[PDB]
Parts: C-alpha cells; structure tokens; sequence
C-alpha cells in the first residue's frame, strides 16, 4: 500500500466510526429508497470508497474528500431534512472535513 492508500484507509476508518449504524456502509438500493437511482446520478457509499482505495483509484486526498462530500450531499438531496439519514449526512460531512483538516 502507498502512503496515500495508508492515509485514506486511516481517514475512512475514522469516518465510518461516525456512522455506527452503517447507514452509509453500502450502496443505497431502489428497494429501500424508492426511485433513488433515478434521482441520484452519482451514488457513493463508504464500501465503494474502500474498494476505490484498494484499487488505488484515489490519486489525491482531494479526490477522496470529494467522494465523501458526494455521499453526504446525495443523502441531503434524496432525504427530507427531518430524517435520520439527512441529519447524520449533515453531521458527518462537517465533522468528517474537520477530522481530515
Ligand atoms: C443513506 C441512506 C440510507 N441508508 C441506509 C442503508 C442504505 C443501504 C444499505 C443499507 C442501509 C441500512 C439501513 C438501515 C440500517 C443500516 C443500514 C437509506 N436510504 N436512503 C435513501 C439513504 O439516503
């Protein structure tokens, strides 16, 4: 593993600790989220981010942060503000960017 892979594995571990229920662990299915795939053009989740680190697809911390923000933005687009998913997406977006400095 490269220096960037080691750092992103560290960041991903610290970000997933902020989602103890695993709401963001795996891709959102149309089965659990009616019409999700037709509303959200660029789905993202922590599991896909792990796969991209292992595949060495992140060539900068900037690219990794953009996928984390995408995941949070998707949840805040699809879910109404009064929902568990919206509130956790907003919480971990801010806390996550602070953690990564
Ligand atoms: C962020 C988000 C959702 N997250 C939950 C989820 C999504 C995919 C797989 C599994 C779960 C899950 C469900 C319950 C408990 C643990 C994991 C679900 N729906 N939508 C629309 C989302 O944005």
């Amino acid at each position: 593993s490269t220096p960037i892979q080691q750092l992103l594995e560290h960041f991903l571990r610290q970000l997933q600790r902020k989602d103890p229920h695993g709401f963001f662990a795996f891709p959102v299915t149309d089965a659990i989220a009616p019409g999700y795939s037709m509303i959200i053009k660029h789905p993202m989740d922590f599991g896909t981010m792990k796969d991209k680190i292992v595949a060495n697809e992140y060539k900068s911390v900037t690219e990794f942060k953009a996928d984390f923000k995408l995941m949070c933005d998707n949840a805040m687009t699809y879910n109404r503000p009064d929902t568990v998913y919206y509130k956790l997406a907003k919480k971990i977006l801010h806390a996550g960017f602070k953690m990564m400095s």
